[PDB]
């Protein structure tokens, strides 16, 4: 049976869904192993008796593509629609996504990408606001954004929290942000952080004339998720942080809801994708998770950088990149948000390669400067001014005192 | 101008995800070809600022285009990037809308749509169909019966119950409202439901049968909704609505409300001849039917083989085979028979239409000369005979109220 | 029986209503035809047995007139409140709109008119704002309201509707206007649509302190309509727009209820009238429906114009005109709303012979100005402006390059 469903000369139609699996087979035929895979996600076996169902030949996913890798072969699967039900990614990985990974058939597997046809995306929104409308609510119409995670990253109380944030957004940061884990405690809870944060937010908007905001962490069981939403929104706050992995897509599809009803973009923190994202021969790659974020709808999230501290290779970052920030159909354009171990030397070459339209998280070299956390997102914001500006980072320092001693 | 004409190309092969619709006209002072590129882009994107590439990309296209009688039929095909998935309401804006006012045209007619597989996935259709229906009925081969009490109006809640209880106990399975009998201050809805559900339960125990009511909950939405929760707590089934005149948007959300209730949809056309009557202008039964049952009505008017209404054999037959089709997840509708039908109609009726069929011959039943409940025994003992292959003749000798329909119809002919 | 219903000589009540009927009778005689309209429309048949019910013989209609005209016969029936659920015009309308059309005993069925009496009248509220009412809010007393569909009619992303918008706006348009067509699309969803297009128009009010508005397009399924007229209240939004002849007469009467509570006025667009209002022996002719549309309390319609490219025959146009804008007990006027290749040459026939009190639709004039929506807006507005003056356009067109461009 795995046989019927490899047919290495058909050619997908248009409403069709691809999906591209990387694997090593495990006493099988190549052949045999994608027929697996292929049967595995969709209707599984049968031709002996009792009734064939009516919709199940139909509904049968057939291997179009198969070709040597490696150390193991990819293979390109056309889905058709019947096999879905329509606006439920959630639904969509279980299929293409789930008993899969386990087959004993299999030495590895990996799921690269999938593409989507136009009916199938037609039922998701994607991103609220995107590039373009962050941009907009945040009166930032060229430059890089910027945004600090305060250390240690976790254990301050309200009011703590409250002055580190004053400095932040008053030297120069768009955007604070908690800690992937940091949500609520007893010293630190979340109802009080934001009716305080947002005061001070509003104070330094005041003094400054820039637009500040918080990527505020709601992570947690959906009811509590939405009740933190909720509460941001009636604070005037225009963001949330969500850790979409650990959350989980069912959470993710409702919370983009709440989020229209309530005007909030999201930021995506991606703690925990590297449990099934890091491995090259198993797994779901980031940039089939990116895809499925940016059709939901998540406004910003975290992909990585190129130094030495992120290390990050070069090609699978700025292909993610490109990816989020490519034209598709009617889904906005998401902003990567590039950190690790970034500081104000480094954004001349950041920019070179992953350009403008990036967040760009630099916490360490903000709150690690020599004269405090303030003056951390000054040099920051004038590293990235004379990146822009064509400008030499030694010939800027000489009228920026915060950045001279930076790159010291 | 020319423009028109780049929505015509008699070569194009249409996908299987594009919607098709079939019309015919007759062009007004310019050419056939014209008129047809008109017509694809008064229904998709119309006529200095950069024409958006969605626009591009959602032009219809005439495909066919052929001769017909005294004008042509066009086939067009339109991608589903013109239509608001789930909304019946839209579509019919894009394709039967502002196209049957065109100036370029003496005549337009919406013959038929064929939506494909991704935009009729988003439509659940009847809920219950001839399936549910016979089930929920306890009725399994055949034909259902309905009668609409004469005259037709102006009863006061009290006797209507009295002649419902007649026609139940004589053998109808379906009461019904006529299209025009809503509420009234002397036969006030509420009253109505909290009546008649009594004397159908009473029915029902006596005879063993079970007897339902279509009952007329047509009126503004909010209305139809409040008198369709009426119904379903009271037990009732069925809700009666007039489709044409209350529209297709209360229709799609009724749809919704009657999931929830667990309520079956009979479906009045009246007003439909106001565009399905003309052959060569409106939009056809057909096409009609099949929103109809796209939506999800279980039930629905057709017409009849008979003396009084001698409709057209051949169109009835194609809409009630269309009705009664396979048609992937979008259950069957029963079509409803009516139009002068009495017990000697019967054979005939069946010979030519089935045993799929609801058979609303309130005139035969109302008017036998034993009243109401002989003419329901009559109607359900010619129904019997037909399925039986048994001659009315020899029936009628068991049957006495048959008997006497077949001899006063008799002398009832010249 | 069908006899029983004709009486040339009956005089009806001031509290019965009055429909008028065209009719072709098929096989039988002119008056038994207009019988079986009578009783088709009333209590069907019946003096045989079985207790005749109460309230019959009270609820029958009568023919009281009937004469020749042309190749048919034109019948006027009196009907008696009795007959009617009162404040359901749907129920009005099966009654006198429903099964008569199929009846065999007739080729031809036209309804050309109704004249309800005062105590059905009074249950209908009629326009909640009419013209003076919507005069009022878009602070224009005298001149007639432009508006503009962008064209082409579908396919427009929301920023480059907001861009078209912003354009007619600011040259001059009062009411930019959603094709019937366009409702809501994966590229241009209506909450989103909604949340942009309500900002720019706030700023064109800024720049340019005119009220705009927006005949946006919230026809669908009824609870579908019901939610977007209340996102557009909440945006600020003073208009809906609904294609009443597809949504239909029960939607149209409780969607008045939503509009009462939100403040809201209706354009109503007429599309897919033409399937039974243009046949001149059979339907229902524009005069009923704009009647019955005025009754529930639509505050603009459309009726057509008086041109070449429009065509459109100045009686039956006229006719309709003057109904809308007629005293009619507490029913308020409606603004008839011309479109059909209308273009600022012809604004001052236009006015000459349908007056002030109008909407003037005239999309094709303004997006194909050679020099831009904007200034086609501005030509538009120009000649209107020329029109009311008394100006001729030549004269008007020295000190206005924008309609100097169009004339040519």
């Amino acid at each position: 049976w795995y046989l019927d469903f490899v047919d290495l000369n058909y050619e997908p139609g248009r409403d069709e869904l691809i999906v591209e699996y990387y694997f090593e087979p495990n006493g099988v035929s190549p052949e045999e192993a994608a027929g697996r895979i292929a049967s595995e996600s969709s209707i599984g076996t049968w031709t002996t008796l009792w009734k064939l169902p009516e919709m199940a030949k139909r509904s049968m996913a057939k291997v179009f593509y198969l070709e040597k890798h490696g150390e193991g072969y990819i293979a390109k699967i056309a889905y058709p629609l019947t096999l879905f039900e329509e606006g439920s990614l959630v639904q969509l990985f279980s299929a293409v996504a789930g008993n899969v990974f386990g087959m004993k058939a299999l030495k590895n597997l990996r799921l690269l990408d999938f593409h989507p046809p136009y009916e199938y995306l037609r039922h998701f929104k994607g991103p609220q606001f995107g590039v373009q409308g962050i941009r907009e609510f945040m009166g930032v119409k060229d430059r890089p954004l910027t945004a600090t995670v305060p250390k240690p990253k976790m254990g301050w109380s309200v009011e703590e929290y409250a002055e580190i944030a004053y400095e932040l957004w008053s030297g120069g940061i768009d955007l604070l942000k908690d800690d992937e884990n940091f949500t609520s405690f007893p010293f630190n809870r979340f109802e009080e952080r934001v009716r305080k944060l947002y005061r001070v937010r509003d104070r330094v908007e005041a003094e400054t004339g820039e637009t500040k905001e918080y990527l505020i962490n709601i992570t947690g069981p959906v009811n509590i998720m939405e009740k933190r939403a909720e509460m941001v929104a009636n604070e005037g706050g225009q963001y949330v942080m969500i850790d979409i992995v650990v959350a989980g897509w069912s959470a993710l599809q409702y919370m983009r809801e709440v989020t229209e009803d309530l005007g909030l973009a999201i930021h995506a923190h991606r703690a925990m994708h590297a449990a099934f994202t890091r491995n090259p021969r198993h797994g779901i790659t980031m940039l089939a998770l990116a895809k499925a974020a940016r059709m939901i709808g998540v406004d910003q999230i975290h992909t990585g950088t190129a130094v030495g501290k992120m290390a990050g290779n070069y090609e699978e970052i700025k292909r993610i990149n490109d990816f989020l920030l490519s034209k598709w159909e009617h889904i906005r354009p998401v902003f990567p948000v590039a950190s690790g171990g970034l500081h104000p030397g480094l954004m001349p070459e950041l920019i070179r390669l992953f350009g403008k339209d990036l967040v760009i998280q630099a916490g360490g070299g903000v709150m690690g400067h020599p004269d405090g956390p303030r003056a951390g997102a000054k040099a920051l914001r004038d590293a990235i001014d004379a990146a822009i500006e064509g400008v030499d980072l030694d010939e800027k320092a000489k009228s920026s005192p915060e950045l001279k001693k930076s790159l010291r």
